[PDB]
């Protein structure tokens, strides 16, 4: 059983962002090395996916809300970090964040 806001950002939040249709590149770790990214890990010293963020739900890893958030933060800082602005990879990133900070602001107290 766990809080409100986070059974929220698991059923609302989490569940809307996995079936959207730029969710693909985000809902597993970027394998670096099947994707020949030898510098991967070196710039990403935490790396994070929704598959991971969905799993921690699930298991009841986070204390609240905010650890979420930060993880969710952390994947599109990631992406924003490692690739050029102009990537492809990029413009979905900034779309699934909007939509992300979306719901976020529509989070019950
Ligand atoms: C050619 O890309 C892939 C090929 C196959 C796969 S995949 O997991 O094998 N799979 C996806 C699901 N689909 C159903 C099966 C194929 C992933 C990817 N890539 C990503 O995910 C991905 N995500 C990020 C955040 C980045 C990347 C790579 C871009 C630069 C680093 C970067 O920032």
């Amino acid at each position: 059983r766990q809080t409100n806001q986070l059974q929220y950002l698991l059923r609302v939040v989490l569940k809307t962002l996995w079936k959207h249709q730029f969710a693909w590149p985000f809902q597993q770790p970027v394998d670096a090395v099947k994707l020949n990214l030898p510098d991967y890990y070196k710039i990403i010293k935490t790396p994070m996916d929704m598959g991971t963020i969905k799993k921690r739900l699930e298991n009841n890893y986070y204390w609240n809300a905010q650890e979420c958030i930060q993880d969710f933060n952390t994947m599109f800082t990631n992406c924003y970090i490692y690739n050029k602005p102009g990537d492809d990879i990029v413009l979905m990133a900034e779309a699934l964040e909007k939509l992300f900070l979306q719901k976020i602001n529509e989070l019950p107290t």
